[PDB]
């Protein structure tokens, strides 16, 4: 038990990626993909999902597993193991609630500064269709420390 599961799905259309900016607690203030702790009795792909519905108002059809990352936070003992997802398949239209506004982004326009500062360094993975691992050791929620990246063929 030295991480916790959590899931982050990109809702990623040929042209445009959905990105959500939270309002309040952990993240707020940014542009993120949508997604949170996976429950007791949930798997991953099933927390995905949720995760998505609640932050975004979009039910997804097929999920598409992209990648996996740690995140370290100093001075906190919990690691997060954030399961990363991709959907180019939804229902409904983008929801604003008073926890999360989504917005859609061209391509081009991908708001990286103000994004997490890890999304950077895969992001251009992800819109090529790569898969991937990574950990990054933050201070704070703006510095990285160290990290690591790869491509790999089974996430
Ligand atoms: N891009 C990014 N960077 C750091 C943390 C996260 C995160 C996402 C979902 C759930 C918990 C943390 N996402």
């Amino acid at each position: 038990g030295a991480s916790r599961l959590y899931t982050l799905v990109l809702v990623l259309q040929p042209q445009r990626v959905l990105l959500g900016m939270k309002k309040r607690g952990f993240g707020a203030g940014r542009w993120n993909g949508f997604g949170g702790k996976v429950q007791e009795g949930e798997t991953i792909e099933d927390g995905a999902r949720r995760e998505l519905q609640e932050e975004s108002g979009l039910t997804v059809d097929a999920l598409h597993k992209v990648g996996q990352i740690v995140f370290e936070f100093v001075g906190e003992p919990e690691l997060m193991d954030v399961h990363v997802f991709c959907t180019d398949s939804i229902q409904g239209t983008p929801v604003e609630s008073d926890e999360m506004r989504p917005c859609w982004f061209q391509l081009d326009q991908i708001p990286f500064k103000d994004m997490w500062p890890d999304n950077s360094y895969w992001f251009p993975l992800l819109l090529q269709k790569k898969k991937f691992h990574g950990y990054f050791k933050f201070q704070g929620q703006d510095t990285i420390l160290d990290y690591t990246l790869r491509e790999v063929d089974t996430v």
